[PDB]
């Protein structure tokens, strides 16, 4: 027993024990051989050798973390953007060097390895890259954090272009196992579907439920070289699988092969209306969670630590629960049934508790897009959780009657339920009334939150509402994908960096320093070169080397804006052929982004940016001065490739919709020059950047409101400007799409009759801002030092800030940068 | 690449290293500690130190099969018994000292831990046991043999007793996984359903067809210490799954949410009439099997090897089929397939290859078990392999024709179509005449085959009928169930024997010999202590470990005769209650079988041998003389744990039912002298031991005819025999059934009125058989010598000899002992 430990098990940073661990894996774990294996088959001997070191230390952590017994933290979110784990791994456990030597010696490449890693397939985009920052900066500063989600076995698609349409493939990302996680079916958990509530004597039971079962996986994070590595859980639904014979609802009929298959598609696709599926979904991985915690609250040395019923009273000492945007709401009234029914607490000692348990992240600005459930769909599969969110609301709203007597319609505003012809269960309301914290994610939406979208929550509650900018993680985003511009960081200022981001404003020191200056110049000529490569290699162009790399990689929908730069690309191209000896500092435009099914305005986006790539990119005029790539399939992977790459970034949203902006931050710290409106996370960037760094255009949000108010009328625009008035002719007769005229017809008329986000409005002046932009890039020096200005600056936007501001203002913990001891 | 490699991967027999991977497996593959660790984890961990070294030698014997290119055979069977692996690895690898040393200091005890393993729930009967041994005996001596099936996630049931009525409750052996077997998702084969047949031009094309994948596993049988190590390839269903949105099937309808269901219980569950998911499930192991079979003769390095075609000319050079029963049937019909649609050979071409490749098994006697599928169903679901059928049909009627010309009445009883009403195809006939070697299983079984059920086809090709009689495999049954008797032998006789077994004839010098008498009646003694320790300790009983341990074994049908055998129990409970005081042998007699869920005699059965004991173990005069125990779910592990203790075998079957029976080997090899009737595997034994040492005794299977000639009337007997018309009377009042008196009712009228096997008949000459048994009994140094001579007889049924003539009378390969030189 005391002889069964971790301990003489590796090692490490030796180049003949990986060696000799990468021919166990590949034999004993994979049951393969030389003669018969495949790239695939040595990136899992590799993948197993560099896992062995990551659970080592992930054991040590878990003990030291009961032994301790600490606060601990879950962050719920539906979606973990992950992407590839192999080189994130060896950078955040020192092996690189070491994994790289020996494959080497082994007559194998990393590099090719590295490249065979399936995305983690469990992310669409935003909301979901940022659990996976804040996972790092978690584990970095010591903290005991959980992330817990659904594991979604088919992602989210594909993206494929075929006749410059996007067509959909399937992720099937777990096609050959996934070497990072461990299965452990030994702790499956019921959930419960539908029922119906019995109420007994001392309470109420949800009887007669159809259940569905959670299995969970494991998949460890390690940190920054701080020896810690906390958990990723993610959830599997299972059907029961008696079936059969057993249970005597079969035998006579098996059309319950349907609660099989609707059971087991809670895990199978990520969403992508009020749909059955997507609250089963937040159910689900809300309710799998609660007991995984509360079993850990028991558990973890606190069961001999009760002192009176294990308590709930030091509940909210030793937990705490994010609920990243509306999507685990009901954890709040789960949390509540788990209390009050199950165990006994009184209903105000169990909210004492919920509210100081519960904190809620809201990246949503514009109301029509916050959460909300119609109460028939919550009768029908949680009764006794509408009991409680009816509950829970007739308290809240006598609360405000305490607080603002007589007014009968601020009532009426801060309910849990909305009437019209369908009554409504507002889920964001939930969540500020069962929590103890709110936070939005830039400080102009924190504050607009305040002030219009949550403002009678903020009279009732003011303390609350707090914010937490969003940020970026710099090992993935800077040490890992950029390791060039990382390594003269180094040479210049050290180390502490990679662990602490604003001691990189010392970088303005060398901000005249020609050592310097040529360095940073260089090394962004090395990463253009190898994208340009990848640009012929894996995909097909004729990139040029030296032109400006001009990149928009945002999710393809109207608001987002790619309709303003294609009309600034049909103006260069036009400009180019109207005078084709005229000098213009050439352009590669690289556009990127999965336009959302069925949503056809995005689908004629990139239909739009595809066809002008095929006319520009063969025009001989043009020569190699203009070129327009639509980057196919864009995903985490390809974020880290082309953002190393770009020296523009297109962040053009109409002012006012953005929320924050976690890519603009990953082009700022990449040595790239960002165009934008002034909105998002432009604003607290272009704030520590020193405005003059930043080629900021465009209405703001106060121009906007105005011409709504006098009413935006898009053929003034269209007949003063000569070059649109153009373009949009161009677009109609088929100049770009000759066999089908009226192929963009309706993207016309949206533009020419009813924008709803105003591209005619910011034209005059965006290419105007392009002209500033292609005038400094035809002078290399100042152009390479505005670059080192937006990266000594950086430091606001390091996700290890970012929690931070969690961990004091909100879970009520420290974070550490204390090395543990381990291996 | 080169430096990728086997070599430095184990220093065996050694406990410090043993420890080392032990700890290995369960911290960094099971991602667990001592904290946390289960003897479930415990049990994986030892699970996977073991299989390292198995895997090594997998190795070692597969690149050593490819470098020496042999004719390698692929078994194919629907069902493999295997049962717990773990001892059978350790002790054929010869760690289990290491190992068991090991564990010991770990302190952990090896025992407990290997029954934590389940019993492999691929298999349900003899069918399945034998290809268990078969697999074993074609390690052993080296033969580059593969076994193929289908992966049951289900098993088959594992039953429960509630009341004396049979349960059947499901096996979910893959439950916490299975440590012994490697899954092979990149070798995933399409199988097709249904379809159409387009004859286009030169050929036949099989279109619009239904896809299921047939997704394969490993797992590796090791032999007796000769480090060749070969491959159990068992297929699991995959249903394609693109059912979401991709094929435009569905979004409009997911009702093909049936497809992949119909498709995933093709491996769900074993069974257990003319029901398509067995022709389905056959069918399926078919297809994938012969993709692999022509896969790895194209590459193994015969792809080099081509001449002409890759041809398969050379293919039954190098390929050798075993159709094991008529469940793999469609191999031939599928291989012509290939060879003639798909590669283009011709008919005669392809048909020489087939009947050369493929050699058949027959286990059958009564016509009416023989295989027989429906024309409609076949036209649906194989409508091409129909097409084949019946080409292959006509072209063997003309055969038929050359052969006995002018016959009308046999083209019609030999053909491969059956008419009646529901036009048949018969499965038995296409496997005759599509294989070069038809066998039976036993010597009189394959001369009835010869001589009645395949006669026509015995003359037609009298050259094809062989029999090889079964085999049970020493070291499972002998070595590993009973060290023991093991030992022993080997003091006198050396270790050959166990891969060497005839020469335990070396034995009957020592018949007189005291002190092997001796020995071999204390091992017994022990055994015995041990059963009747686990009848207490795991179920619950009072066994006299001193009494004569009669045990009954098998299938729970009518002609297994166990109600035989409870006319006798119920016989001696009698005499004892009228004679109080006259000195009777004291026995404990064990029944055990699975019942047949549906065969309603089978469960009414189970239920007298409850009730039966539950009166004579209760009633206060027959003390200890007489106990009767059902033996409960019986299983492999209970086989290797009652064999080792019975002092009698009941082998009872009518006589003429038997084809053979691997119990009886089972028995005799450990020491347990045999009742049984002349039939089966009882007449070779008996020939063996000689009949003195035998207890032959009822109607031989001439005297069956003649009773049935003139007519069975069971009343006659009723009549003559008292005691016989007393324990009628006795069931039928309800003595043994008093608050339902009434049950026994359709027992009592089968046996009265419609016994098809003649109980009755066999009646009186059983017991007076009983009796010379129990004298014996009473006389230890005669008794204990009977048993000598039997062990020393065993050679003829090891299954190493059964191989070794298949080896070199049907595949064309030779047999060898030899040690890879590995590991
Ligand atoms: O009380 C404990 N003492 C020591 N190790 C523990 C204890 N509880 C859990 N562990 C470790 O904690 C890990 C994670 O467990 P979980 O937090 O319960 O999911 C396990 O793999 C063990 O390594
Ligand atoms: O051409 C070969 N040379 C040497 N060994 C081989 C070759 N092909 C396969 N093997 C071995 O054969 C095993 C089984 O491959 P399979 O029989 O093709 O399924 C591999 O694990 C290797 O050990
Ligand atoms: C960081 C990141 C993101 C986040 O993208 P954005 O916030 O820039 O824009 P929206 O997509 O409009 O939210 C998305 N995708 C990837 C690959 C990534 O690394
Ligand atoms: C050897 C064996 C068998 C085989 O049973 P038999 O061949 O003796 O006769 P039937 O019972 O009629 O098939 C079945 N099950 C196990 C566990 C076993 O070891």
């Amino acid at each position: 027993r005391k002889q069964i430990s971790v301990r003489g098990l590796a090692g490490v940073e030796n180049v003949t024990e990986l060696k000799k661990n990468f021919n166990r894996h590949l034999h004993f774990t994979l049951v393969k051989d030389r003669n018969v294996a495949t790239p695939r088959d040595y990136y899992f001997a590799l993948a197993h050798t560099v896992r062995d070191h990551l659970v080592g230390r992930w054991i040590r952590t878990q003990q030291h973390y009961y032994e301790k017994d600490p606060k601990r933290i879950y962050y719920l979110s539906l979606e973990f953007y992950m992407g590839r784990t192999l080189q994130n791994t060896m950078v955040n456990l020192a092996l690189e060097n070491a994994c790289d030597e020996a494959t080497y010696q082994l007559g194998l490449d990393m590099e090719e390895l590295e490249e065979i890693e399936e995305d983690a397939g469990l992310g669409n985009g935003g909301l979901g890259r940022l659990a996976a920052c804040f996972l790092d900066s978690m584990a970095t500063l010591g903290l005991a954090a959980y992330g817990y989600g659904i594991r979604y076995e088919f992602g989210i698609f594909n993206q494929k272009i075929c006749g410059g349409w996007q067509m959909e493939e399937a992720d099937d990302w777990l096609r050959y196992g996934n070497p990072w996680e461990k299965a452990r079916p030994e702790f499956t958990l019921p959930v419960h579907f539908y029922g119906r509530v019995e109420h007994t004597s001392q309470g109420a039971k949800w009887v007669d439920t159809q259940v569905v079962l959670a299995m969970p996986y494991d998949t460890p994070v390690p940190g920054y070289r701080n020896n810690v590595v906390n958990t990723m859980r993610l959830w599997s639904a299972k059907a029961p699988n008696d079936f059969n014979l057993k249970d005597f609802n079969v035998g006579g009929y098996i059309q319950a092969v349907l609660d099989r298959n609707l059971a087991e598609n809670i895990s199978r696709v990520l969403y992508p209306e009020g749909k059955e599926l997507r609250l089963k979904q937040e159910y689900f991985v809300v309710a799998a969670t609660l007991q995984d915690i509360i079993r850990r609250f028991k558990s973890s040395k606190f069961g001999c630590r009760d002192p009176v019923r294990t308590n709930f009273d030091a509940f909210p000492d030793k937990v705490a629960i994010q609920l990243n945007d509306t999507h685990p709401s009901l954890a709040i009234p789960e949390l509540m049934r788990v209390l009050v029914d199950l165990e006994r607490l009184d209903w105000d000692k169990a909210w004492e508790v919920t509210v100081k348990t519960c904190a809620y992240t809201n990246h949503t600005v514009i109301p029509e897009a916050l959460e909300r459930w119609p109460v028939h769909l919550l009768e029908t599969l949680l009764p006794r959780h509408l009991q409680i969110i009816y509950e829970i609301n007739q308290r809240f709203l006598n609360r405000v009657a305490a607080a603002f007597p007589g007014d009968v319609d601020r009532l009426r505003r801060m309910s849990l339920v909305e009437e019209g012809a369908v009554k409504r269960i507002n889920m964001a309301h939930l969540c500020i009334a069962g929590s103890h914290a709110v936070n939005g994610v830039a400080r102009i939406h924190s504050e607009i939150l305040k002030k219009t979208i949550f403002k009678d929550f903020y009279e009732l509650e003011p303390h609350k509402f707090q914010n937490k900018t969003n940020g970026i993680t710099p090992r993935r985003w800077l040490v890992l994908c950029n390791p060039g511009l990382a390594e003269i960081i180094a040479e210049r200022i050290g180390e502490e960096y990679i662990s602490d981001l604003d001691q990189l404003r010392k970088l303005l020191s060398y901000v005249d320093d020609e050592a310097f200056i040529r360095d940073v110049a260089k090394v962004k000529q090395e990463n253009k070169l190898k994208f340009a490569a990848y640009l012929e290699r894996e995909y097909k162009v004729h990139i040029n080397p030296n032109s400006l790399f001009d990149v928009q990689v945002k999710r393809i929908h109207e608001y987002k804006r790619q309709l303003l730069n294609c009309l600034h690309v049909i103006t260069l191209y036009n400009r180019i052929k109207k005078e084709p000896n005229k000098f213009v500092v050439p352009r590669t435009v690289m556009i990127g982004g999965k336009a959302a099914p069925g949503y056809h305005m995005a689908k004629m986006i990139i239909k739009l940016i595809t066809a002008i790539g095929d006319v520009v990119n063969h025009d001989p005029v043009v020569g190699d001065r203009l070129r327009v790539i639509f980057l196919e399939n864009y995903r985490v992977s390809l974020a880290e490739k082309v953002i190393p790459a770009a020296d523009l970034s297109e962040q053009i949203s109409t002012a006012g919709t953005e929320a924050s902006g976690t890519g603009n931050m990953k082009f700022m710290l990449n040595g790239a020059l960002t165009i934008g409106t002034m909105d998002g996370a432009n604003v607290e960037m272009a704030e520590e950047a020193g405005e003059e760094n930043f080629f900021i255009f465009g209405m703001r949000v106060e121009d906007v409101d105005r011409l709504d108010q006098r009413g935006y009328n898009a053929q003034e625009y269209y007949d003063r400007i000569p070059e649109l008035r153009q373009i949009i002719e161009q677009l109609s007769s088929g100049f770009f799409s000759p066999k089908q005229p009226d192929l963009f017809k309706d993207i016309v008329n949206m533009l020419m009759h009813h924008d709803r986000f105003k591209v005619f409005a910011d034209y005059e002046e965006y290419v105007k801002c392009q002209e500033r932009v292609s005038a400094l890039y035809k002078n290399p020096r100042e152009w390479t030092r505005m670059v080192i200005r937006n990266i000594a600056t950086s430091g606001k936007f390091s996700s290890d800030r970012t929690i931070a501001q969690y961990a004091r203002e909100i879970w009520g913990v420290e974070p550490s940068r204390q090395r543990l001891p381990a291996p």
